[PDB]
């Protein structure tokens, strides 16, 4: 009857009935014409939900019909009842569930696979609402770049991530882990046979999930440009790219982010020649991706104009090349429309975004657990390619990555708070509410210098703390608010204890120190209220006791590796410690 | 060529007219018999201290000093002034001309004469005086200090010393309301017993001798009754308390409502009105009554552009002659912009009195407030004619900020807070001034993280250089030169503080010893932070871990100590460095 949480939000969805229960066995129509990856995804779903396939038809049992628009299948047409994927953009699809029948029509193969993923999300306990849906992405390339420093994702993390992207309609995965010598330290060298199977597994998994596996080369460590050596090194770049092509790689990136020979003309020459001699020569390779040595607005621009390097790079690099930038800074609050317009103007095309959130390599004590935040909802005007750099913490990165999927697939309707709530609801099931209490305190990233991004920590509790100080300093009665805040702090502690006892090991292993840290702070916040109450009661012994406890809790948090809620739970203790009620 | 020395306050009008001259070891004194008595005593005190004798009979070889008031008939004074005059200046005004062996001081009144002397005292260095024409007068009529801080009281000797300091800097108001004198609050009805008489007399006499109005602060809010027979008894107690003070020589009074448990605006106002009528008006020689209403900062007084009930009623009831104090937009606040003064003064339909809560540190005692008057609108005088600051329990170090309040209130229009700050330290600390500046520069900003904050930011130039260090490092720009420069600043900080520890007089050192040790610790931690950065640039892991451990111990020592200084600068720098991972830029 009711529509389950969906992610991404589909473009068009209307409830057209009251839904029905899918029978224990079903009629499968189109299984041989439809996209193989979509059909394999469907079969895996039905198999896991104990829904058998009928070898012969039966008007009683539910009928599921699947295929592309370019297929002449009139059963699909009949089931679709007008609505079609014919005029939708790439990766788009139509889905109709109406009395005992579900029709999935992709605009293409990719689109068909996405139709299935939505279907999977619509079904609960063999029940499905009945709706009419047409859907397609706001932006063409949506995904993740594995560009963080620190402990690398394991082979199993990547495989799991790859499936998670497919399931959320993310179509891009840029493979450039700092731990793989063949992306950088041995960039010339083709993969040895002893590495071939691992790579093949990533390449295959990506393909079966409609994910573009982008191989990222950073030749900057030692590439040469001039004379015979430059020629040799260029040929090695070709050599390497085709050994990868022979494994099935069809997307490439070349990074100039870390080179010291800051020569714009030479960087772009290598890109242009690679583009001619490889990308275009092959015909089925996707547009070349690049990161220029200047890759954030502050490094790219002075006074509304490009700097020397960026001016030359933008003038030299072929228009068919995806150029990545990070926004106004490497790690920064926002990408407002005006920033995208500026950089897009300079490069005379739609840009690619490398968004350093929720990555935490620069401030590892803190987990980044908030939604996409600060990215203008009109960005698609100037951006055709959107990626996020995640944490070394693969599992917990799913919260933020989940909201990125929504932002990039349905940008105009993206609401960061509802997206954030939905991500945790869909990922954490019965522990969703407790996870929210904890994660609410861990959204803001800030290394106290050059790197800051994210939604503020626990903003509503922050507003309440502010009101307590106003009331106390204005001689107004705060007894009801003090009471409310004790409730807030007890609830922080309780939720974190719950998460400790009940979280899956795969999540708990990423966040146990931060859980303890939040508990410590909740206990200090409580002791801080005790100080205020002692001063209102003029009780010197109760004050001194609360004060030593509050101070100890704060000292524990400060010296601990884990970091959380700095401006809210932690700062509150310092505010209370410096507050002297006797002065008014 | 004798240059003009530092002067405080900055005189309204000063023109250098000659190259200056030497004041003989013996001088001719002309007018000392008709001129203001306190002014003359201040002059003799100065002459004596600088081994300058007074000629018994005229001697045409000697420097001639002529002193008097405008309405005094002295032909030598008129001749020496050569057209310059104090005749059309406001009260406390005076003229001073030093020209060719003659120094003429003409006050518009007795107070102005005294202040002419104070300027003369500042003009003379080693018997040399510049040749200048001066006409001078204050922007604001009442300038001074309220002893209104919580904490350890000023001693009797601190107060006597403060009063003399006010006289030298032309501050004419001292509001005596120490929390720890019972007769001010806990025993407000009771007149001073015989045991306390000498002590009170000394303060009153020292104030008068220094042209300082000694305001007695009464806080009856503790237990004053308003209705019926008890209300009548308490009002008569107020009257008999005030006349016992009057008999001791007190001519200024403040009555406070800041701490009363009710908000009975009409009753507060009627007590003042009646006191005004039966005492202030009746005596004829009592200055305007001073009050602090129960709501005394804009936040407590105003809601949506309009007075709150208490304020509206108090404003409606209180007599127009009464001085009403407010502290600005908050009790302890960054600024009083012109608009705030305009709003409150409009509500009260009168020129307001300011109770400015800086350099008071009672709400964050680990930090010394060593900055200038900061955030006060330079056109505030349009709406304000009474300016006081609430200082620290630390009487000696309060002089830096008070010195700047003297200059802001006497010469408001030309007040430059950086220059006033520098001049305050130069004039107070002599040979240790440059070192004192290094230290005090890290201790101007007050912030308890909640309701209270005010003052110039700590060490802003250094803060801008630290910012630029992180900009360079995160932009992969070479930072060697800046790093070297910062090593120099941190070494300077430590060396200034060590010299201060060794050479500060005990009266100053006593108040700042812990803060000195704290700045040294922070400086050492700052140096260690640089060593961390350098070790990361050199890819030296062992050098990194060793610098880091020092940085963290220095920071930890700073955080756990009572003393607080340079929170956003020297202290924050270490935390910034500890959170920065250079290995990934
Ligand atoms: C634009 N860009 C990055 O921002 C980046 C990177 N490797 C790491 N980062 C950013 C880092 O994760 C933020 O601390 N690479 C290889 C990159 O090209
Ligand atoms: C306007 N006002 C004050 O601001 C004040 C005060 N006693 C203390 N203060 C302020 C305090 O020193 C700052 O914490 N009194 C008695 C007062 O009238």
């Amino acid at each position: 009857v009711l529509v389950p949480n969906l992610n991404p939000t589909p473009e068009n969805l209307e409830v057209v009935g009251d839904g029905f229960k899918i029978t224990s066995s079903i009629n499968l129509v189109g299984e041989e014409e439809a996209d193989e990856n979509a059909v394999n995804a469907l079969r895996e779903f039905l198999t896991a939900n104990n829904i058998e396939i009928n070898s012969e038809n039966d008007p009683n049992s539910t009928t599921l019909i699947i295929g592309e628009v370019d297929d002449d299948i009139p059963e699909l047409d009949e089931a679709l009842n007008g609505t079609t994927a014919e005029n939708l953009k790439e990766e788009g699809y139509a889905l109709v569930s109406n009395d005992g029948k579900i029709a999935i029509e992709g605009k293409d193969g990719d689109g068909t696979f996405y139709g299935v993923q939505t279907f999977k999300q619509l079904v609960k306990e063999s029940n499905i609402p009945e709706v009419n849906i047409t859907d397609y992405p706001t932006v063409s390339a949506r995904g993740i770049v594995e560009g963080f420093y620190g402990t690398p994702w394991t082979h199993q993390d990547r495989l799991d991530q790859i499936k998670f992207y497919g399931e959320n309609k993310l179509n891009t995965y840029i493979y450039a882990p700092k731990d793989d010598p063949y992306h950088r330290e041995k960039w010339r060298e083709p993969y040895p046979e002893s590495e071939m199977q691992r790579m093949q597994e990533l390449i295959n998994a990506s393909a079966e999930n409609k994910v573009d596996f982008v191989f990222g080369i950073s030749p900057g460590i030692d590439i040469r440009f001039d004379g015979d050596a430059g020629e040799e090194d260029f040929n090695h770049l070709i050599t390497k790219a085709e050994s990868l092509y022979d494994m099935g790689v069809r997307s490439f990136a070349i990074y100039w982010d870390d080179i010291q020979d800051k020569s714009a003309a030479k960087h772009a020459q290598v890109l242009n020649r690679f583009n001619e001699e490889f990308v275009k020569a092959k015909g089925d390779v996707k547009p070349l991706i690049t990161v220029p040595t200047e890759y954030d607005t502050g490094a790219m621009v002075s006074n509304g104009q490009p700097r020397a390097y960026t001016r030359i790079f933008a003038e030299t690099v072929d228009p068919s090349i995806e150029v990545m930038w990070t926004g106004p800074g490497v790690v920064t609050n926002e990408i407002p429309l005006s920033d995208a317009q500026l950089i897009s103007g300079i490069y005379n095309r739609n840009m690619a975004v490398w968004w350093n959130y929720p990555v935490t390599d620069y401030f590892k004590g803190k987990l980044a657990l908030g939604p996409m935040h600060g990215l203008d909802k009109g960005l698609n005007q100037y951006v055709d390619f959107f990626t996020v750099n995640p944490m070394e913490h693969a599992e917990l990165s799913k919260i933020s990555i989940h909201t990125a999927a929504d932002y990039s697939w349905n940008m105009d309707n993206y609401d960061y708070d509802k997206a954030w709530n939905r991500a945790i609801d869909m990922l954490y099931g019965d522990l969703a509410e407790d996870m929210k209490v904890f994660a609410n305190h861990s959204t803001r990233m800030d290394n106290k210098t050059w790197a800051k991004s994210g939604r503020e920590d626990a903003p509503e509790l922050r507003a309440k703390m502010d009101e307590l100080w106003n009331k106390l300093s204005s001689k107004e009665d705060a007894s009801a608010l003090i009471e409310e805040l004790y409730g807030e702090f007890a609830r922080m502690e309780e939720a974190c204890n719950n998460l400790k006892a009940n979280l899956p090991e795969v999540a708990l292993e990423e966040c146990s120190r931060q859980l303890d840290e939040l508990i410590t702070l909740a206990q200090g916040d409580k002791a801080s209220l005790d100080m205020i109450v002692a001063q209102l009661n003029e009780d010197t012994e109760a004050y001194e006791s609360a004060k030593e406890i509050a101070q100890n809790k704060l000292n524990t948090a400060l010296s601990s590796f884990a970091v959380i809620s700095e401006k809210v739970a932690q700062s509150f203790i310092q505010e209370a410690l410096s507050f002297d009620l006797t002065l008014i």
